[PDB]
């Protein structure tokens, strides 16, 4: 997958502000107890 994988962490809920941040494109997912951000 083609997901940016980050840092931070989550137990569900939003991480697009987060990804906002961690790569400069609001969208990502929270997966697995961590933030993916989506470039494209």
């Amino acid at each position: 997958g083609s997901q940016v994988q980050t840092n931070v962490r989550c137990q569900g809920g939003s991480c697009a502000s987060v990804c906002r941040r961690e790569i400069g494109v609001a969208a990502g997912r929270c997966i697995n107890g961590r933030c993916v951000c989506y470039r494209n």
